[PDB]
């Protein structure tokens, strides 16, 4: 209601944002972590059973 | 009569408006102290129904 005192949409879309940028800064870091891109099982199946295999 | 001392309906008006004006300052009182419009089920019965149950 522009003025309500008992929720507000802006905190809750900026918390969306914020949490959507530490998923991608958790992504970064776990690739330079391990230096790879395809390090477990989660980033991609396929290529992961292949290069295991391999 | 113009001149009755038993009864005059100047004091019965002002009495009703007085009492319009007070429940009027209660329901606005009780929309600053809740912070919301519907707040009961004697605000609107539809609309408090419909938000309770979402």
């Amino acid at each position: 209601a522009l003025n309500s005192i008992n929720t507000n949409a802006g905190a809750m879309i900026a918390l969306q944002n914020l949490n959507g940028t530490n998923s991608e800064l958790t992504t970064v870091q776990q690739r330079i972590n391990t230096g790879k891109k395809i390090a477990s099982a989660k980033d991609n199946g396929a290529i992961w059973a292949t290069a295991k295999n391999q």
